[PDB]
């Protein structure tokens, strides 16, 4: 996989964030994990963690996976990075977000991400409290 440059248009919700891809504007859906809606408990807190981590960046990064790189939906499917953290790594270790998912060929991360989700459950966090 390669990373690939964008820039921040806006924050949306714990999976969800507009980013200027190519120069264009794009909603991308994160990749391998989910977080709750806003509505939902954690939700909130999912949302503000994205938010921040993506707002306080000096470079945002998309890696496409080997798979769609679209979903049904026009959202891009990518790992996305805050100054060379991924952000659905972040979220699954601070038990924000659960993997889920995983679809054959945009998997690459999964065992990666099922690591985090195993060490956010052993300490309780969050959604795992
Ligand atoms: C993360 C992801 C979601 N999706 C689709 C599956 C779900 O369809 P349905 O809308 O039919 O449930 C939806 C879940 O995204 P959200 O969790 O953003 O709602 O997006 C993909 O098709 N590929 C993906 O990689
Ligand atoms: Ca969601």
């Amino acid at each position: 996989l390669h990373k690939e440059p964008a820039t921040l248009i806006k924050a949306i919700d714990g999976d969800t964030v507009k980013l200027m891809y190519k120069g264009q504007p794009m909603t991308f859906r994160l990749l391998a994990v989910d977080t709750p809606e806003f509505n939902e408990k954690y939700g909130p807190e999912a949302s503000a963690f994205t938010k921040k981590m993506v707002e306080n960046a000096k470079k945002i990064e998309v890696e496409f996976d080997k798979g769609q790189r679209t979903d049904k939906y026009g959202r891009g499917l990518a790992y996305i990075y805050a100054d060379g953290k991924m952000v659905n790594e972040a979220l699954v270790r601070q038990g924000l977000a659960k993997v889920a998912y995983v679809y054959k060929g945009n998997n690459t991360h999964e065992q990666l991400l099922r690591k985090a989700e195993a060490q956010a459950k052993k300490e309780k966090l969050n959604i795992w409290s």
